[PDB]
C-alpha cells in the first residue's frame, strides 16, 4: 500500500542511523524476518533485525548499503514471498536474489551469507490469497535457490522441510494463524534449524 | 483488515510468551510506534527489549502483561492510546485503562520502575490514518490527564510530545514522520535523546 511504501522508508531511515559492526549477525527479509526479536530468540546481543514487512527482492537490494558498510559476520536472508504475491515468476525472483548475493560478496567478502528457503504458505485461514493461492511457487523458487547457493559458494538453509506438511505442500497450521506469518512456536522451530549456523 | 491486526497481535504475543524476561530488562511496551524501533541497538544496551505490537490498544497491553511482569523487569517504558483515539475512545476512558495498566504493574512487580510517556502528536498533512489524524486534538487531552495520573501513582511522566510537536499547529512536526503518525529514524534519535537519562537511572 502507501502504508508499506511509508513503513519501508521508516524502517530503512532507522537502519541508516544504527551502526553495523564486523561481529553482527543480520537477519534480512520481509515481515517473517521483521516479526521476531532476534537477539532474544538466540540470546545473542550481536544478532540484529533488518526485516521490513511488505519487502520484496529489490527493496532488500536497494538498502544493502547501511548493512554491507558494517562488514557483518553473517547475513541470514529470507526474501521473495511478496514478489510471489505480485505474480512475479520464480526465475525473475531468482535473478533478483542473485543481485543481492553478488552485491553482498563484492561489498563485504568476509560476510558468511546464508540463503534461507522461502517458507511454505497455507490458504486454510483464507487470508493473504495473493500469497496462499501461489503456494506451488514456493517449491519452484527453492529448487532454484539451492543451486544458486552452490554456484555462488554460499550456504542454503532448508527451513521449508520442517515447516511444510508432507501431503499438502502447505504450511503446517501449528506454525501460523494466517497461512503466511509465524506464531511463537514458528520462530522456535526456525531457532532450532538455524541455531548451529549462528554458533559456525 | 482488523483480522490482520488481530492475527499480528497473537503472533507478537505468543513470541513474547517464549522470550524470558529478567530483573535487568528494560522494556519498551506499546503500539506500532514502539514496535518500529530496534531498541537494544538505539540505546546500545543488550538489556533493552521490544514489546511493541502494531495496532495495540490499552486493553491489548493490559491483557499481555503476564509474560512481561512475571520476569520483574528493571524498567517498563509505556506508550499507548493513539489507536484508542482512532476508535473514537474519549481521553477519560483511555486514562482509566492506562490507570489499570499502572496498578497491575505495581501489584505484580513493585520494584519495576514504570515510565508513562506522553502520547505523541499526529498530523493529517499526509492524509493518512484519518481515524488518528482528524483527532489530533485528543492527544493533548490525554496528556493533560496522563501527567497528574503519573504523580498520583508515584511513576515517571516523560514528556516526548513537547519535543515532537509544532507549537504553532498542535500537530506532529513533519520532519519526524512520512505519514502523520509513525517515526522516521530521526524521530527515534529525538526519542532516544529524551529518554536515555531514564534508561541509564
Ligand atoms: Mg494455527
Ligand atoms: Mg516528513
Amino acid at each position: 500500500e502507501r502504508k508499506y511504501s511509508t513503513f519501508y522508508e521508516q524502517r530503512a531511515t532507522l537502519f541508516e542511523e544504527l551502526p553495523v559492526t564486523s561481529k553482527d549477525i543480520i537477519f534480512l527479509g520481509n515481515s517473517i524476518t521483521n516479526g521476531c526479536e532476534w537477539a532474544e530468540l538466540f540470546q545473542n546481543k550481536n544478532v540484529k533485525n533488518r526485516g521490513i514487512s511488505g519487502d520484496i527482492c529489490m527493496g532488500v537490494y536497494d538498502r544493502l548499503d547501511p548493512i554491507v558498510k558494517g562488514k557483518p559476520a553473517k547475513i541470514f536472508l529470507l526474501i521473495g514471498i511478496n514478489d510471489v504475491s505480485r505474480g512475479t515468476s520464480a526465475d525473475k525472483i531468482i535473478s533478483e536474489i542473485s543481485m543481492i548475493v553478488r552485491k553482498i560478496k563484492q561489498e563485504s567478502p568476509k560476510t558468511k551469507l546464508y540463503l534461507q528457503s522461502v517458507l511454505p504458505v497455507n490458504d486454510c485461514y483464507g487470508m493473504f490469497n495473493g500469497h496462499t493461492s501461489r503456494w506451488q511457487v514456493v517449491k519452484q523458487i527453492n529448487d532454484l535457490l539451492e543451486p544458486l547457493a552452490v554456484k555462488e559458494g554460499v550456504a542454503y538453509i532448508d527451513l521449508y522441510s520442517h515447516f511444510v506438511e508432507k501431503e499438502t505442500g502447505k504450511m503446517n497450521p501449528v506454525y501460523t494463524n494466517d497461512g503466511l506469518h509465524l506464531l511463537g512456536k514458528g520462530y522456535l522451530l526456525w531457532r532450532d534449524i538455524v541455531k548451529p549456523y549462528v554458533d559456525q
